[PDB]
């Protein structure tokens, strides 16, 4: 609640009004890189703890993929009050992505559309960035117990998809607390192949190193990274159940629901635009998708929420629907740096008013 946050949020609101989106994004990533952004040093409520398997989160809010694609601003973003961040999506080789401008935002609807095109510095350089962070994390009190996942994907013109992801794992898998596979860009038999192949590569990292785990997994968990998969919402009920089966057969560690959507036409400033939409308008679509997969998987696979989360209320819908954890993106654009502090406040208070003992008790409370 400091003036630090408050003053910065004025600057951001101003930037939001006048300056191009991707230009704004990079500007504040830069400010974070030089560590002049504010901190949230509050103790988080132990009643809003959560986990995905043996992967524990000190609080249920993190940042989604695509926000810090190259892992350049990991400390500063985590210290805003987030329990974790998902970097990437990265590819084995650097990409430029599509032509600019490629990101636009509608303020009134609190929505965004993008056709970035998986721009990133490539797996090699980003791994060097994550390593440097991991080294800083050993020295910084505030980064303890904070989780860093890595989103991985295939190059535009890939020879083979699996091989792209395989390279990324070999390079960066040691520094990741979990690995996110996203097949959501704006047959199931080919998916199962991918998922398995990823678990095997991770399992191979363990086998082919002589070191014990403490000195092998240079991450937070000190164990091999979990395997999540991120799904787009533009599928039919048949696709979803077909996939739902796969995730069970592979015994995947969690699923990130969801990515952006192409099926929104009622945003006026966006009618000229191609890409995937995110923000408020994605909220209701996203939540429904969680109920479905939660049902289709019969509640065996943990879920990670993404799509139009702005408030402690929005967060609770995802949780009761079946999510264990939430990711923010659009909220930070429209609500600023206070988003983590603010949303954690709002959620803690609601859990009380809704008579919940803790957050885990509320997970999947939509029958
Ligand atoms: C500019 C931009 C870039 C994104 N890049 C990625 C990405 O690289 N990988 C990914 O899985 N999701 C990416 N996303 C999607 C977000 O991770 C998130 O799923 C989506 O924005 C919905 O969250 P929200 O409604 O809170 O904004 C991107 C979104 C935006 C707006
Ligand atoms: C004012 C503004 C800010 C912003 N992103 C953003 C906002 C805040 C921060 S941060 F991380 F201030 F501490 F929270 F630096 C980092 C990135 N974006 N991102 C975009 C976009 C949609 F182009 F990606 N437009 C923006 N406009
Ligand atoms: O980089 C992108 O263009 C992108 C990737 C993704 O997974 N989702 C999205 O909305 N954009």
């Amino acid at each position: 609640y400091n003036p630090e946050f408050f003053l910065y949020d004025i600057f951001l609101k101003f930037c939001l009004k006048y300056i191009d989106g991707e230009i704004c994004h990079d500007l504040f990533l830069l400010l974070g890189k030089y560590n002049i952004l504010p901190y949230d040093t509050s103790n988080d409520s132990i009643y809003a703890c959560t986990n995905i398997k043996h992967l524990d989160f000190i609080n249920p809010f993190g940042v989604a993929a695509g926000f810090d694609k190259n892992g350049v601003c990991i400390d500063s973003i985590l210290k805003l009050g987030f329990s974790f961040i998902e970097i990437g999506t990265i590819t084995p080789r650097g990409q430029t992505g599509n032509a600019k401008p490629r990101i636009f935002r509608d303020v009134e609807s609190r929505s965004i559309i993008n056709s970035c095109g998986f721009n990133n510095m490539g797996c090699d350089k980003v791994t060097e960035n994550l390593i440097l962070f991991r080294k800083r994390q050993e020295e910084d009190k505030l980064l303890s117990k904070h989780i860093v996942g890595v989103s991985i994907g295939k190059n535009k013109d890939t020879v083979n998809i699996v091989d792209d992801l395989k390279y990324c794992i070999n390079k960066i898998g040691r520094y990741a607390d979990y690995i996110a596979i996203n097949v959501s860009s704006p047959e199931a038999g080919k998916l199962k192949n991918i998922i398995l192949s990823v678990k095997e590569e991770i399992d191979n990292l363990e086998k082919n190193n002589i070191m014990n785990d403490e000195f092998l997994w240079f991450n937070t968990t000190k164990k091999k990274p979990l395997v999540f998969v991120k799904l787009a919402p533009d599928l039919n009920q048949e696709q979803k159940k077909e996939i739902a089966d796969v995730l069970l057969e592979t015994n995947i560690d969690g699923m990130i629901i969801s990515n952006t959507t192409t099926q929104i036409n009622d945003i006026k400033s966006f009618e000229n635009k191609k890409g995937g939409v995110s923000g408020a308008k994605l909220k209701d679509i996203s939540t429904k998708f969680i109920c479905e997969m939660y049902n289709y998987t019969n509640k065996q696979i943990p879920i990670i929420a993404s799509g139009g989360i702005f408030s402690g209320l929005d967060a609770l819908e995802k949780i009761e629907a079946g999510a264990s954890v939430c990711q923010l993106y659009s909220c930070l654009v429209f609500n600023g740096m206070k988003s983590a502090v603010q949303i954690k406040r709002e959620l803690n208070h609601l859990l009380y008013q809704r008579g919940y003992y803790n957050l885990k008790e509320a997970i999947g409370r939509k029958h």
